[PDB]
């Protein structure tokens, strides 16, 4: 077709957890959907003990926001690295097809922009990232990921084919950090990231990370940014993981439905504990909370979720249903 | 409904890797089962080495004890802390809907019991584990983890949906272990649990695991313990990993039937030669033994396996099929 | 039956990542396939550094080569242990039935070869590997391990059930090293394989490998030995890991159908970005490439790959889509 024929809509991003206002059946037919995102590197304190790090971010987040298509439509990105940067970007979308994901036509010097367009052939939940040549994973691991979904264009189907419609979306980015450490066990500073890299490297090259992260930093998504639900409502977390395994579980829930490689074509698994996303995935998984009170919604690797960062909160406000779960004798001395 | 009105039953467990009577098709309408666990923390013996651990266990056992009801049965489990442990202890189900699994309900001081009963909603194999506030990959990690297996109210089915039926049922529990290190490498030794615990934090935050066992030991499923079965058998295993992924697989067989991800309303993946089992998560293998000898069942990453402890043997007994292998020519000099 | 009334077709092999001639639909009965290999011990260069490490192989290669038959052919193998080798070594297959998958059957001295024969009952791909009693790890993560193809007599077939035909396949072994490192960091050489062994047991007990490879060394599958293909051409992407979990991902595409655990029974994962095969597992995708121009292929943890080595191209000819993906305006300062 003439893809100027196509009605344009421009989309406004919003941070993380959350996401863009979106409709899950498509109301219009294909569109141009217009995102713009504008790198940021920042310093950012990453833990409760106040580790600082150079971060390099899209729209100043990490991860890097949400977008949200539906199958089909052309995804066009105003990709923007201002001169108050350092380094060299571009953008790798695992939804798109050619170009390394659109990474080879995407590099931005300092005080550079650039457009891309393509086309979302392929629904399910996908990874974007930085993936400059050479320096890949230190970019995706110093936050510059962040994920794309592209909804079948009737929305979402469980395992018999009938509509799932969620009422709330929340979007989950883990990110693995790698801070240097000398003999000692402590954590190493630097001046530029020309002098990090190295130590950056031998850091990545041990595959242990130092932190493991939701929405940026330990604690992120607690207290005051804990997620909400009502009893009843039907939730899909969206996760990503742009460079390491993780294992999602929502400790006193289930994934009702999950598409663990994000896939929307699949039938998704049901009844799911835990979920493997593999490294360079997003996935899905669909809830619909039966109990009120608190959650933790962790990767089960329970050293990451607790020691390194792993973990988050859901206050879940309705009803107690003690068919479902009653203490019989509460804890005492007999 | 009145949960009084229903039929209770009490079940004693066994230790694993055996696993307590019970029937694959549900011969009585929805029940009570009654389960009573009591928690022993106990000095044991890991390695060939000797290395002597501070063991933290449900009913003695690393792993504890395989629980089997059907679903929408209720569980009831009486929890014991003797005065005679020195920690608090609670009880997270996967299988549970609320309250953090039930690990908000059941939190018991050295001297306390408590009794929690949740509804068996879904069909599966899910993971149990301790998880106190603030303390949770240490009570993982030091053994305090078991299974319980929901059965579909008919049993269980193949991707057809007839049946499938288990002559024999094994459950194995594989523990990943962070004994603290010094600076040589050498095991190092603690007076109490406080005086252990940063060393513990700091060992699992290497996230390289000092052993990695079966049944809580290295070797512990070989010998006079090796698992066994007969040519033509019908063999269920049941094997969980609380807090680390591992990759079963049978050397000599096969995963004639997987749930990888363990939960029964999923077809099973067929013909699988190795199946990853996430970090908290239980899963099941059907297969029906079709050669004699002895077999090895391991985790896949053979340095887990044959290095760090995670091998068990089967011993079958029974026919040798000369069609499906035979030796043409035995080693020699030509 | 009596196997001696059977054709007998010989086959020789061919070096990875190619694969010998075959017919995808079987166009003969179920055959006798006589395979022979000679086991090389040799010094292999596996990094740009010049990292020389003493490799185990199977026919001269890292991996060894694929082998090809179809659902209920016979495998009749050759193995051969020259007297200029030094180590004992077998194989056991994970397409077999029986005896440790051939290992039991197969132990062979220097100076000694064996012929076994095994009946390829499930279709798939499936992981070989040296495994001698004691020390199985050392040697396949010396580079001793391939794959066999047991493909379904009326060849692949859709989620759907209908054929999927590939024109080109190739073969991907990816092998994690673990050369043994002094207290600085440095590679530590060694005189023997004796010398060698416990050094070489202490590094794989780090379970951090220090090179992870396509093809047995970083690079090997770039440049003049990069991958190719045309647009609008249909690939099969065979991809074994003996030892350790893999995330393969097609920088650029997808993979459109995904056996990611390698069993031909289940249906394909659709639409996948990266897909995770197990250690000790093959795998395999299917994608027909839509744009020209170089493709990373990659182990998604993006240190693995770019820092560690499991990284290769493809090169892919034709017409450029514009549909599917343009620049709309190139990387400029406005
Ligand atoms: O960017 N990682 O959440
Ligand atoms: O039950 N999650 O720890
Ligand atoms: O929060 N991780 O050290
Ligand atoms: O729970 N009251 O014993
Ligand atoms: O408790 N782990 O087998
Ligand atoms: O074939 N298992 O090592
Ligand atoms: O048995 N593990 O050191
Ligand atoms: O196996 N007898 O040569
Ligand atoms: O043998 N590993 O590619
Ligand atoms: O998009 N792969 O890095
Ligand atoms: O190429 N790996 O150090
Ligand atoms: O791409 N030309 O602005
Ligand atoms: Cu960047
Ligand atoms: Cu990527
Ligand atoms: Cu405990
Ligand atoms: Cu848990
Ligand atoms: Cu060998
Ligand atoms: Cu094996």
């Amino acid at each position: 077709v003439d893809i100027s024929t196509l009605p344009r809509v421009k989309v406004d991003l919003v941070k993380p957890p959350f996401v863009h206002a979106h409709d899950q059946v498509a109301k219009t037919g294909p569109r141009v959907v217009e995102f713009t995102m504008t790198i940021e590197e920042k310093k950012l304190v990453i833990d409760r003990e106040g580790t600082e790090i150079h971060a390099m971010t899209f729209n100043g987040s990490v991860p890097g926001p949400l977008m949200v298509v539906h199958e089909n439509d052309y995804v066009e990105l105003r990709l923007i690295n201002p001169d108050t940067n350092t380094l060299l970007h571009n953008i790798d979308f695992h939804a798109a097809t050619g170009a390394l994901g659109g990474g080879a036509l995407t590099q931005v010097n300092p005080g550079e922009e650039t457009t891309l367009r393509f086309k979302a052939t392929k629904p399910g939940v996908f990874v974007y990232h930085c993936a400059p040549e050479g320096m890949v994973p230190w970019h995706v691991t110093s936050g510059m990921n962040g994920a794309i979904m592209v909804l079948p264009r009737d929305g979402l189907k469980d395992e018999k084919g009938q509509p799932l419609t969620y009422d709330k979306i929340y979007y989950v980015g883990e990110q693995d950090f790698y801070v240097p450490k000398d003999e000692a066990g402590n954590y190493k500073k630097y001046e530029t990231p020309g002098e990090a890299y190295e130590d950056a490297v031998k850091a990545m090259r041990t595959l242990t990370p130092t932190h493991i992260v939701f929405n940026g930093a330990v604690g992120a998504l607690t207290g005051d940014h804990a997620l909400t639900a009502a009893v009843g409502e039907r939730v899909l977390v969206v996760h990503s993981q742009a460079n390491r395994d993780t294992r999602p579980h929502l400790i006193g829930g289930h994934g009702d439905y999950v598409w663990a490689t994000g896939k929307f074509r699949n039938p998704p698994d049901l009844d799911q504990e835990t979920w493997l996303i593999p490294g360079g995935t997003a996935g899905a998984a669909f809830y619909t909370f039966r109990q009120p009170g608190v959650y933790a919604y962790v990767n089960h690797n329970l050293i990451e979720a607790f020691e390194l960062g792993a973990a988050g909160h859901f206050k879940v406000t309705g009803e107690w249903n003690d068919d479902l779960m009653t203490s019989v004798v509460k804890p005492a001395s007999m």
